[PDB]
C-alpha cells in the first residue's frame, strides 16, 4: 500500500507505462497535452507505445519527455519513439545531451540495450541520437508544463555525473531516477548506488532532504513510493549509504577482498534487475561502487 508496483494509472494525471523494473510515467498535462519522463530501454519501445496509444489517442499531443540520465535504461527509447513522436521536445542536462552527440557513448547504450532484447525481437527504426529533439534544461530551471505542472529541474550528481531529478511541487512528486539508489522491494530499504562520486551523491540527498514533504517518490525502477516511504526517502537513502560505508570498513578490516565482497553484493542485490541489466555489468558496478566508498 506504500509502494504502488502495477503499471496502468497511478493518479489523476500519472500512469505507468511498460513494465515496473524499467517504467515510462506518462503526465495529462491538459486535454490536448501530455507529457513522458524516464527513457526506459529500447527493447521496451513496442510494449511502451503500445501503452501510450491507449491512453493517447493522437500521439502528436506529447510534448515533453524528461530524462533524469545518460545510463542505457533511462534513455533506450529516445531514438525509437521520438520519430513517433512529431511534436516532442525531450529535456535533459547538457550533460546528459552531450552524451548523444558522442559515438563512442552512442555504441555503449546501444550494445547495451541490444543485449536486452528478446528471442527473435526486432527494434523499430532508430533516428539518429544526435538529431533528437532536444532542449539542455539547467540546475534550478522551472518547467512550466502545463497549467497544472510546474516542474523543478534539480541537480543530483553522484550516481552519475550528469543526472538531475525533477520536482513537481504542487503534488510534492519527485522523480528521482537513481538519485537515492536502487529500492529493496523486499525489505523497504534503499541499496546505495554511488556509481561516480560519494560525497556528491552524498550531498544531493543532503540538498534532497530539505525539500518540501514529499508525497509521492518515483525512483527510476521498482514504481511509486509514497507514505513514509515518500517522506523518508532522501533521509533513508543517505543513511544506508553511510552504513554500507561502515560495514564495507568492518568486513575489510577483517581481511575479506573487494573482490569477494563485491561478488557478495552481486548475488544480494543482482535479482532485482536480472531482466535488464547483465550481470557482469551489476557486478562491475557493485566492485566500483566499493571502491568508491573504500
Ligand atoms: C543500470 As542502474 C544499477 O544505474 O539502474
Ligand atoms: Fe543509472
Ligand atoms: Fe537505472
Amino acid at each position: 500500500m506504500l509502494r504502488l508496483s502495477a503499471p496502468g494509472q497511478l493518479d489523476d494525471d500519472l500512469c505507468l507505462l511498460g513494465d515496473v523494473q524499467v517504467p515510462v510515467f506518462l503526465l495529462r498535462l491538459g486535454e490536448a497535452s501530455w507529457a513522458l519522463v524516464e527513457g526506459g530501454i529500447s527493447r521496451d519501445a513496442e510494449l511502451v507505445w503500445a501503452d501510450l496509444c491507449r491512453w493517447v489517442a493522437d500521439p502528436s499531443q506529447v510534448h515533453y519527455w524528461l530524462i533524469t540520465h545518460k545510463h542505457y535504461d533511462h534513455c533506450g527509447l529516445l531514438p525509437y519513439l521520438c520519430p513517433r513522436l512529431p511534436n516532442v521536445q525531450v529535456l535533459a542536462s547538457e550533460r546528459t545531451c552531450q552524451a548523444w552527440k558522442s559515438e563512442s557513448a552512442v555504441r555503449v547504450v546501444e550494445r547495451l540495450n541490444r543485449q536486452l532484447l528478446r528471442a527473435e525481437q526486432r527494434l523499430p527504426e532508430a533516428c539518429a541520437w544526435d538529431a533528437l529533439p532536444v532542449r539542455a534544461v539547467a540546475d534550478g530551471e522551472w518547467l512550466e508544463l502545463g497549467p497544472r505542472h510546474r516542474l523543478q529541474v534539480i541537480e543530483a550528481h553522484g550516481h552519475s555525473d550528469d543526472h538531475v531529478v525533477f520536482y513537481d511541487v504542487r503534488r510534492r512528486r519527485l522523480f528521482c531516477g537513481d538519485a537515492l539508489g536502487e529500492f529493496d522491494e523486499a525489505r523497504g530499504v534503499w541499496r546505495p548506488l554511488v556509481f561516480d562520486d560519494m560525497e556528491a551523491y552524498l550531498e544531493s540527498l543532503e540538498r534532497l532532504q530539505r525539500l518540501p514533504t514529499l508525497l509521492q517518490l518515483i525512483p527510476g525502477h521498482g514504481g511509486l513510493l509514497r507514505g513514509r516511504l515518500a517522506a523518508d526517502g532522501a533521509e533513508s537513502a543517505y543513511t544506508e549509504c553511510l552504513r554500507l560505508c561502515r560495514r564495507l570498513l568492518w568486513r575489510q578490516s577483517m581481511g575479506e577482498s573487494l573482490d569477494e565482497l563485491s561478488e557478495e553484493l552481486h548475488r544480494a542485490w543482482g535479482g532485482q534487475s536480472v531482466d535488464f541489466l547483465p550481470g557482469e555489468l551489476h557486478l562491475g558496478s557493485m566492485r566500483r561502487m566499493l571502491e568508491i566508498l573504500s
